[PDB]
């Protein structure tokens, strides 16, 4: 959550210029999780606009952002962005945007006619998106692992769809050319965090982690997907800090 | 060195109708004096130029290039864009080009306002240079052992000077102002290369490898070496090939 709050600041800072909204746009973000980014992302947008619409396949998130995040502006809605949408939501939208969320989605050619669906005429979208990182590399590794390998079959599927592509942008830029969007900027970035606490970063890894083992191995899997840390040599053991890289891609487009 | 030849190609398809020559235009190239990448320079190179001057830091490279290779319209000559340039080439140039050069540069500012004096007024400049890279990434493990570790001490400078900063495209432009270039598009990318047999693998990092051992100790250097790569588990043992990322910039500038 502070990964990708950094990443949303540091996204929108850098294309706050290039991101136009009409006067009182409907805005749709997708990915709103439990909607504290969703609520730094409404301060960045303009008073004039009319609507926030925050959405997640998970309801339990939505559920929390309804509770604590909402305003006279911003709605809440369960939304799968791969699956189909609602009618009253197609065509609705002059701005869609999604921070750090695309990279969970499997079906970008589905996902991106949902998001050219759901705009009206002359939509921008703005989404950033992983493609390698230190992280995945780290899952990668450990499913190399004999012990843990047969575990850590749906792999595929949880890397980012971009980890192991060359030139990703164009290869989203055909994607979303080929779906029907003009004005198609994909912007490659190199990023570097750098966290502080160790411990707080072993929480992470068992937040991002989706693989099931035996719950009695659960501990000994968690130790060994913080070795691959160790192996890939970005903890630095003395200041316990860990530096990891990831490349990020922004989509900026129109309908 | 396929690497090198293969982004080349990428590169200059990918910014080919961008990449503006005026008719006659003087034309100098820096990186290998190998003409191979003269060559496929060429076929992008429009063909009513005037002059193309390849230059390269290596005394015995451009000697045997003077020697053996033969193209009318290109001349080879010592030059280090880290020293200071001979008065004669000062202003004389309408376009600069370096392909996979200057992550092999540590005082990039000294390098830019060189390339900067080098062009005449409207001059344009074209480079491509890594940041981040697996290969860079394998040097930094093996630097890490006791064994090798005290054979490795010039690590920072091996390394591109990108190789782990958050958002080398912005580093890159600033330096690009600061030196007085205009129009400055610089872009990141996300590469992959596979190698189909590890013995020309091993061949590249000899052919990069700086670093001196023992003669007694080498092959047991560049074997470790190859382990690490194994570590990163970036080699398939099934069908002997490697695939590896390394994050390139393409810079684009007019004077
Ligand atoms: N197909 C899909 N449709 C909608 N939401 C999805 C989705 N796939 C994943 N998500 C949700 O998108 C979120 C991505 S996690 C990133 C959180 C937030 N976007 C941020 O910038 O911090 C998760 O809550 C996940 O459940």
């Amino acid at each position: 959550n502070d990964v990708t709050r950094i990443d949303a600041i540091e996204s929108l800072t850098e294309y706050g210029s290039k991101l136009k909204f009409k006067p009182k746009a409907k805005v749709i973000e997708v990915g709103c999780a439990d909607g504290s980014v969703s609520n730094i992302l409404f301060q960045h947008l303009p008073k004039d606009i009319e609507l926030l619409l925050s959405c997640d396949k998970n309801e339990k998130a939505v559920q929390f952002a309804k509770e604590h995040y909402k305003n006279n502006k911003t709605a809440y809605r369960v939304l799968d962005i791969e699956g189909d949408l609602p009618e009253d939501l197609k065509g609705k939208f002059d701005n869609f945007i999604s921070l750090m969320t695309f990279h969970w989605v499997p079906q970008q050619e589905k996902a991106f006619r949902n998001v050219y669906d759901l705009l009206a005429e002359d939509g921008e979208c703005f989404l950033t998106l992983k493609s390698y990182s230190h992280i995945y590399h780290m899952f990668v590794l450990q499913s190399k692992s004999r012990k843990w390998g047969p575990f850590m079959k749906n792999m595929k599927n949880f890397l980012s769809p971009y980890y192991d592509l060359s030139m990703p942008d164009q290869h989203i830029a055909k994607i979303l050319k080929n779906v029907g969007f003009k004005n198609i900027d994909v912007r490659s970035k190199q990023k570097m965090y750098t966290f502080k606490n160790l411990e707080k970063f072993r929480g992470l890894m068992i937040g991002v982690n989706p693989f099931k083992v035996p719950e009695n191995e659960f501990e000994n899997y968690i130790d060994d997907l913080m070795e691959t840390a160790r192996t890939l040599r970005i903890i630095d053991e003395e200041n316990g800090t860990l530096s990891f890289l990831f490349n990020m891609n922004i989509v900026h487009c129109t309908k």
